[PDB]
């Protein structure tokens, strides 16, 4: 009962409201637009009833590796943001978004790994990443503004 496709500039508003509704980290419009162009092949939306109800926003970076079994310097895919509207959760959306984005990160921008930051209290997110074989590879102490820690979580791509 849903549909995956690459993000397009007319989704930006839907993407923004979802961001505003779901998350405390509320980037200005131009931030989504810029990533959408730079890394659009790996930028996906989830669609139900011709509405956007979930999105994933990537950045591709180059720098030091997060993971033991990778080389020192690497191309890495950074999940900057991912949200699904509360009404539509547990229906497999965030798993699919991550999978599409990873496949793209790998085959479109040559990522060797994909990492992210997640609040240590965000149990259902942590559960989703571990299920897709992300591992906790660092605890960022007092990472968020309120002072909450994050786990940096990461996973190689071959
Ligand atoms: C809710 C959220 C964590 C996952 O979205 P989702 O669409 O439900 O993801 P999925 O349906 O693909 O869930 C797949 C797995 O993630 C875990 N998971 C997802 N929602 C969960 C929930 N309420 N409770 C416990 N585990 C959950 C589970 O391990 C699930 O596996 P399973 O259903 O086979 O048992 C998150 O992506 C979201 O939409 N909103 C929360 C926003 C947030 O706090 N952080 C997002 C960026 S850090």
């Amino acid at each position: 009962d849903f549909t995956l496709r690459n993000a397009r500039m007319d989704d930006i508003d839907q993407i923004i409201k979802i961001n505003r509704l779901t998350l405390p980290e509320n980037y200005p419009y131009y931030f989504f637009v810029e990533h959408l162009k730079e890394y659009g092949l790996a930028f996906f939306v989830a669609i139900v009833d011709n509405s956007v109800v979930g999105y994933i926003m990537p950045r591709i970076e180059w720098g030091f590796s997060n993971i033991k079994q990778l080389p020192s310097l690497v191309r890495k895919g950074h999940v900057v943001s991912i949200a699904v509207l509360e009404e539509y959760r547990r229906k497999g959306i965030a798993t699919t978004l991550l999978e599409a984005s990873m496949k793209s990160m790998k085959n479109d921008y040559n990522a060797e790994e994909i990492y992210l930051e997640v609040r240590v209290s965000n149990y259902p997110a942590i559960a989703l990443y571990e299920k897709l074989n992300f591992k906790k590879v660092k605890v960022l102490k007092g990472y968020y503004a309120d002072g909450e820690d994050a786990y940096l979580m990461a996973r190689p791509l071959h």
